[PDB]
């Protein structure tokens, strides 16, 4: 029972991913025998990889983790919108709809960030709970009494199997929150898999405009 | 690429 946090393993089945959705609650700030902090936010983080490895259109909708695989269509002429309502799996939204409280538009410049004459090209939109442990939470969170993952919720972006890439427009991210209290910022980030040691946090190249009912996050990175 | 909003006490 204790070995499923210390260490990762390849499989990613519905069985083993809940296996591993304890660890999150599992670990916490405290030093412990179970806790391999570094090897399980890489399992999460690999995740999302082999869900662009598998060429399905698949929907995952677990307690924690719900995953939307599917492809885009090259030369749409319009920016793609995603409904992340962290309730159900997300679904990408019609012009005609109302724009959710939570949602991602991809622009269309995404397709000249990517090599060759694209046809079509793979999206995996996962939105993963996190838990009051130490995972994805890193050395500048883990303070007590100091800041944390909103909600201890996380959205995953990933298009065409690219680590690092630049893109030419930002593309947005709108998170729906009540107003944190006074003397309480709230600044939105990426898993830099580089920051520190074991990752962390960054807010670079990310812009955040506070909303009377969320904030919106521009970052013009994929 | 996760992304998260981050609450954070005012320096």
């Amino acid at each position: 029972p204790r070995n499923t946090c210390l260490g990762s393993n390849n499989m990613y089945d519905i069985f083993n991913l809940n296996d591993k959705a304890l660890c999150f609650t599992k670990c916490r700030q405290s030093g412990s025998d179970s806790c391999n902090v570094e090897n399980l936010q890489r399992y999460w983080l690999n995740y999302e990889a082999h869900l662009m490895k598998e060429g399905l259109t698949q929907k995952v909708n677990t307690p924690f983790l719900k995953a939307l695989v599917q492809n885009l269509s090259t030369n749409t002429a319009e920016d793609f919108y995603f409904s992340l309502e962290p309730s159900q799996v997300p679904r990408q939204v019609m012009k005609d709809e109302d724009k959710p409280p939570d949602r991602v538009r991809l622009p269309k410049s995404l397709f000249r960030s990517l090599p060759g004459n694209r046809s079509v090209v793979r999206l995996a939109v996962t939105i993963l709970d996190i838990g009051p442990g130490t995972l994805f939470k890193g050395p500048r969170l883990g303070l007590g009494d100091g800041s944390g993952v909103l909600n201890n919720r996380l959205v995953g972006l990933s298009v065409g199997q690219m680590h690092v890439t630049k893109l030419a427009e930002p593309l947005e991210i709108v998170f729906s929150h009540q107003r944190p209290p006074p003397n309480m910022t709230l600044t939105c980030v990426f898993w830099d898999v580089t920051k520190g040691t074991t990752g962390d946090w960054s807010s670079e190249g990310c812009s955040t405009e506070v909303r009377p009912e969320g904030t919106v996050c521009c970052c013009d990175h994929l």
